[PDB]
């Protein structure tokens, strides 16, 4: 049998973790993209990168690893949504440190071309996709509000978008929770 979405994401986690451990991750961005493509989990690339690369120093790490993320996120709104779920997960691990920083981290990701305006707005309006507690998901989105307002400029109208997510989200949740 073909491997499941969960299994394939799991293999990508292992691959990326091993690149980091071996000391070559900084020069392995293309190798990681290729492995994600081989495994047909390209859009999940950013979620794996966040888990492996980001901690409480996420703001420095966004600069350092911009190229790794950009290769996935560029012209790929699905990959961008997975980056946002990745961010949810990093905040969950480092809440005291990171919760207050959400709008500034979002701005840094936006400025690095890793997230498009419409993806961020959409994500802000939608329920938790189950990566983190509903309560934390809510709090993250409240903290996002000042940046969302900055994005829209000086006025607040709401967007409304539909997502395109072929693979199941819940499978990726299981892989992440592992």
């Amino acid at each position: 049998l073909e491997r499941t979405i969960e299994e394939r994401v799991n293999i990508l986690f292992d691959f990326v973790k091993k690149k980091k451990e071996e000391g070559v991750i900084d020069s392995s961005d293309k190798e990681i993209v290729a492995e994600a493509e081989r495994l047909d989990v390209k859009a999940m690339g950013p979620l794996v990168l966040t888990e492996v690369l980001f901690n409480e120093k996420i703001r420095e790490q966004i600069k350092k690893y911009r190229r790794h993320f950009l290769r996935f996120c560029h012209n790929n709104k699905k990959a961008q949504r997975y980056l946002l779920h990745g961010l949810e997960c990093v905040v969950a691990m480092h809440q005291a440190q990171l919760i207050s920083k959400i709008p500034h981290i979002l701005k840094e990701m936006y400025d690095a071309d890793l997230l498009e305006e419409e993806v961020i707005i959409s994500w802000s309006e939608k329920a938790s996709k189950k990566y983190v507690s509903k309560e934390l998901a809510k709090e993250i989105r409240v903290k996002a509000e000042p940046f969302i307002k900055w994005l829209k400029e000086a006025e607040e109208e709401s967007s409304g978008g539909e997502e395109e997510d072929e693979d199941e989200n819940i499978e990726v949740v299981y892989s992440k929770l592992e």
